[PDB]
């Protein structure tokens, strides 16, 4: 399964929505640029399963995206660990502009 997230809600918010998804091994998370950029995508090292900095980094998209429509996707494949992958968007974090994966 694809489940997109919204970078920006349709009414001017500056939340990914929705913040909170849970997947399975082998779903794909999509976020779509929507409304109000730029947004990006930080995963911290001590907010991914085992406090991973390599696998933060690999999953990160730091680059600002600014046009609407602009993708990113994560396949949580089984080759990732269970747990909790908790983002955060750098332009937007004092709106709280949060989000958490959660794998199994
Ligand atoms: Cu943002
Ligand atoms: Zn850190
Ligand atoms: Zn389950």
């Amino acid at each position: 399964e694809t489940f997109t997230v919204k970078m920006g809600a349709d009414s001017g918010l500056f939340q990914f929505e929705p913040a909170n998804v849970t997947v399975h091994p082998g779903d794909t998370v999509k976020w779509v640029n929507n409304k109000l950029p730029p947004h990006n995508i930080l995963f911290d090292d001590k907010q991914v399963p085992g406090a991973s900095k390599e696998l933060a980094d690999k999953l990160s998209h730091s680059q600002l995206m600014f046009s609407p429509g602009e993708s990113y996707e994560i396949t949580f494949s089984s080759d990732f660990p269970a747990g909790t992958y908790t983002y955060y968007c750098a332009p937007h974090r004092g709106a709280g502009m949060v989000g958490k994966i959660t794998v199994e």
